[PDB]
């Protein structure tokens, strides 16, 4: 076993918590002690080659607001990653719970949560490539973090892959929409989207839109506007994300001090 590979005897299986498009997740212990996700992959779904060697640099990645990666097992199949156990699950379904009746004190730091795990990429030059709500998990404390970062690069689905049926076109700013530019700048018009995503408590951006729609929308200019939930300030944030240069976006490095001084100001 390298420093990558988890031993898969070392796991107990305990729940089920998912089957979709990329496989099978289950919560579990290593070594009988520690709770782990286990993320069995589809077989077929990925370009496991190119998996398994990127897997090995994104051991190197780790920060209290992204998804901790542990290891994988790729002497069997399927293959498994093992991640951070994420007791309270997808951000997405848990923005759309009413019963939580957040504040927006709780809204804002489930931003920033987002924003430092960013700014951590950032800093190493690694894209997210598909930043939404849906890749972010929340753990038993409330505390978001950012998933599946990256991962875009190794699904085999082609209505996935290009501006595709399955093609993140809500989360995308022009340049990538029509030219396919990826940039840090494409991360920072999708945390944008996720800031907006929050606020609206789960909304589907542009909801009365197709994706056709929504690009003839951000080609025309057009944008989101504010959740009833965001404050001028924080809706300044979010649309700064969204200006038609991407060089004229700010960096995770500037959104995260923006958001403390909103936080400071309530
Ligand atoms: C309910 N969830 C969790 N709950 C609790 N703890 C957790 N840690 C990690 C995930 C997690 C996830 C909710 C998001 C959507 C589904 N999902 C995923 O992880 C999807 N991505 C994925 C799946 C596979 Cl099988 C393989 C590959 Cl490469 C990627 C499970």
């Amino acid at each position: 076993y390298g420093s990558w590979e988890i031993d898969p005897k070392d796991l107990t299986f305990l729940k089920e918590l998912g089957t979709g498009q990329f496989g099978v997740v289950k919560y579990g212990k290593w070594r009988g002690q520690y709770d782990v996700a286990i993320k069995m992959i589809k077989e077929g779904s990925m370009s496991e080659d190119e998996f398994i060697e990127e897997a090995k640099v994104m051991m190197n990645l780790s920060h209290e607001k992204l998804v901790q990666l542990y290891g994988v097992c790729t002497k069997q199949r399927p293959i498994f990653i093992i991640t951070e156990y994420m007791a309270n699950g997808c951000l997405l379904n848990y923005l759309r719970e009413m019963r939580h009746r957040f504040q927006t004190q709780q809204l804002l730091e489930m931003c920033k949560d987002v924003c430092e795990a960013m700014e951590y990429l950032e800093s190493k030059q690694f894209l997210h490539r598909d930043l939404a709500a849906r890749n972010c998990l929340v753990n038993d404390q409330g505390v978001v973090k950012v998933s599946d970062f990256g991962l875009s690069r190794y699904v085999l689905d082609d209505e996935y892959t290009s501006s595709g049926s399955k093609f993140p076109v809500r989360w995308s700013p022009p340049e990538v929409l029509m030219y396919s530019k990826f940039s840090s700048k494409s991360d920072i018009w999708a945390f944008g989207v996720l800031m907006w995503e929050i606020y609206s408590l789960g909304k589907m951006p542009y909801e009365r839109f197709t994706n056709s729609e929504t690009a003839e929308h951000i080609a025309q200019g057009l944008r989101l506007y504010r959740p009833h939930l965001a404050s001028e300030k924080v809706y300044t944030i979010m649309y700064s994300c969204w200006h038609e240069k991407a060089d004229e976006r700010p960096t995770f490095k500037i959104l995260l001090s923006n958001i403390l001084d909103v936080m400071d100001e309530e």
